[PDB]
């Protein structure tokens, strides 16, 4: 014996595995927020230039930045992609399903503030609730990692 | 049964000795750029706001969304704290390094911005180069999150 916060190989050995799982899980998660909110502040950006006063020539002034949008939200799409796949480990399976819900909410939601800037609706794009749909994923987020956490100290036992 | 990944229980415990702390260091990583993300959409949230109610809308949350992002940036500095006091560890000095510079440059960005609309001044903010200094820390922190994934590969099959 020269081991101290497992009691044997095996079962050090099968925290790790249990532990290398969450760790890819919630890596994905981060990803996907990252992106999500690297989404909103480019949408933020094109509207402040759609925003910038030539006269009649309107709110749509030269911005590549809403391209910007959609790439990020298509980069989010894809680290939910392989979450998604990721089947939950049992004592995960809510945390994640929460996680999900309030996750197909926020990106709806900024699918709709591109299509609004796609169509010159600035009222409607500063009139969308977005914040509440962010901070509602944002909760299920550190809830999940609380749960995570968790199971993660479960195994040096 | 199964087969291990480790040669022995002490290897086994260095790994997550390292695993644990490598997971420390990063989520405070990631809470910083979260956080100076969100003072990034506040503080283009407002920048927004601060050019309506001329022929158009709205306006009155900016200086919610403006002292809401004052907050944001004390809390992306208070985690950056914590990581700052942990040990670094050999493998990860230099990309610690080049995370700290271009840290330091961004928070300085937002902490300017955050004067600029205090004192209403539109073309100050967007003389600014924000973006340019917000994508350095993005690429700094993908640099530290790749040299992290190596150490951590290593302490295991
Ligand atoms: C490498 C990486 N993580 C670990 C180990 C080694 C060993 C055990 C373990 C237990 C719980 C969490 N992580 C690990
Ligand atoms: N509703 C959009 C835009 C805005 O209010 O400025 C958002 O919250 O991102």
């Amino acid at each position: 014996m020269g081991g101290l916060l497992f009691s044997s190989l095996q079962h050090c050995q099968q925290g790790f595995v249990i532990s290398n799982e969450l760790r890819q899980q919630q890596s994905e998660l981060t990803s996907t927020w990252d992106l999500m909110l690297q989404t909103r502040i480019n949408l933020s950006r094109s509207a402040a230039r759609m925003m910038m006063d030539a006269s009649n020539q309107q709110s749509s002034a030269k911005t590549d930045l809403l391209q910007n949008a959609k790439t990020t939200l298509a980069q989010a799409a894809a680290h939910y992609a392989n979450f998604k796949n990721m089947t939950p480990l049992p004592a995960m399976a809510e945390a994640s399903a929460n996680v999900d819900e309030k996750y197909q909410r926020y990106q709806a939601a900024l699918a709709e503030l591109i299509q609004f800037l796609d169509n010159g609706n600035m009222d409607a794009y500063f009139a969308q609730p977005t914040q509440g749909m962010q901070n509602a994923l944002g909760e299920a987020l550190g809830n999940y990692a609380r749960v995570s956490e968790n199971l993660y100290r479960q195994t040096f036992d």
